[PDB]
């Protein structure tokens, strides 16, 4: 047996299921099935110490699951860790992927910046929503900062800017991922099995 | 898309990946790769969170591998949830698997009896040794607790029921486990891909 070769094959396997684990929690994410989700994002981060060198599409691939991860959490240990929320790591993650910076890449960029500071006036928390404002800020600044001072949480800024409209765009862009993944070896390969049952 | 189909899909790929880990977890522990055995282990639980249901074959799987995650951390929150050692868990574990009792199966069982007391020996605390002796016990009984109670550590009787013996023992198992799941679809497609490189 020539432990090269076997380590060789451990690698080969760890990218297909990868790959069928970012397919699985794309799909997760857009049904919100919020245990389905949280399952096969530990599966997906658990799997990945298996490869110490990855491709740029692996790159991309693990990039778009810890994007995923941080916006889930974004509502809910990590505030020691990052000093920030979950959102504003979502942002650092979206800003720096290889992808286009297309309509659709600038529009969930602005959605999650104001989501940012919205979350935690939904939470009560006024002081943290004006500390996450300073983080991303740090057209209209001051405007911004007054409707946090004057806890105007649902100021029709907000409501167009809304969690909602953040999340239905980020979908749209997970029905592009899932698509470009659909043909992955894995998920084909048990869908195969599926259809000959059936 | 149906999504009851796409379940079907996501339980038949977590059953490869499974049959996959085990293979990895077996190769790591007969080879003394203990930082990928860790990695291995925390993947093969992950996964099988992605299972509700698991076929008797399956089930056999995720015992082997809960077997040799207790055997690996043998001499090392686990007290307090089990009240017992990893070796008395491994014990519980053996003790209770779908498989033949055969003379390995004994050899195995003896060999793990032996050594849940002679490691907490190996680190000096004696008072643990006695009470893992009382759980287990609980041919030669006041000979063995009179051993721990004169801190003979390196009494023949312990020297033959060794470490070493009851490694190389589960070890011969793990080839026989390697062997039968050397097939498994996942590791056999990796192979392919690997040979065709080479
Ligand atoms: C590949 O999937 C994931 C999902 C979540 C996380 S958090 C982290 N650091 N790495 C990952 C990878
Ligand atoms: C950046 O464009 C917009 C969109 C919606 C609204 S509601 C409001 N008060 N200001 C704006 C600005
Ligand atoms: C399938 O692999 C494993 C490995 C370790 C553990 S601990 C646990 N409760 N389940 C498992 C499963
Ligand atoms: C159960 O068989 C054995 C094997 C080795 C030894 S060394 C000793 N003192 N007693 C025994 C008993």
């Amino acid at each position: 047996e020539d432990a090269g070769l076997v380590a060789e094959a451990e690698a080969v396997a760890a990218g297909w299921m990868l790959d069928f684990l970012c397919l699985s929690l794309c799909r997760a994410f857009r049904d919100g099935r919020s245990e389905d989700f949280r399952r096969t994002r530990n599966s997906a981060e658990a799997i990945i110490h298996g490869l110490s060198s990855l491709t740029a599409c692996q790159l991309r691939t693990i990039y778009i699951c810890q994007f995923l991860t941080r916006i889930a959490a974004g509502k809910t240990q990590f505030e020691n860790d990052e000093r920030i929320t979950p959102l504003e790591s979502a942002l650092m993650i979206w800003g720096s992927i290889e992808k286009e910076h297309d309509k659709l890449h600038e529009e969930i960029q602005n959605l999650i910046k104001i989501q940012a500071i919205a979350v935690c006036m939904e939470n009560g928390n006024f002081k943290e929503a004006e500390e996450v404002f300073e983080r991303i800020f740090g057209p209209f600044k001051s405007k911004l900062l007054m409707i946090i001072s004057q806890k105007d949480t649902f100021h029709s800024f907000f409501q167009h800017f809304s969690y909602n409209h953040m999340m239905e765009k980020i979908k749209s862009y997970v029905n592009y991922v899932l698509s470009e993944k659909s043909s992955t070896f894995l998920m084909k390969a048990a869908a195969k099995v599926v259809e000959s049952k059936r």
